[PDB]
């Protein structure tokens, strides 16, 4: 397995550039068995696991999951698309979201 720290050195924050997490995710292989870790300061950001449509429109309500205490560690147990957004303020709207596609171990 591999434990990915989302955003690397920038961690999970409000990006200056909307494509920042698209860039971070590019080229990486997310496999069943891998872990994602979102590091952030309590109350400044959070993590919501959401559907594709909620990702696309930054819909914060009624997510699949929602975590407010950092660090958020999520195991990738199934293959297919996974979407994450931060629901604090305008962060999602400016790019604080991540889309990945999990493949077999
Ligand atoms: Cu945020």
């Amino acid at each position: 397995m591999e434990d990915y720290d989302v955003g690397g050195d920038m961690e999970w924050k409000r990006p200056s550039d909307p494509k920042f997490y698209i860039t971070w995710a590019t080229g990486k292989t997310f496999r069943v068995g891998d872990e994602l870790e979102f590091d952030f300061a309590a109350g400044m950001h959070d993590v919501a696991v959401v559907t594709k449509d909620a990702f696309d429109n930054c819909k914060k309500e009624n997510p699949i999951s929602h975590m407010t205490t950092p660090p958020v560690k999520i195991m990738l147990n199934t293959t297919g698309p996974q979407y994450y957004i931060c629901t604090v303020g305008d962060h999602c709207r400016v790019g604080q979201k991540l889309s990945i596609n999990v493949v077999g171990a």
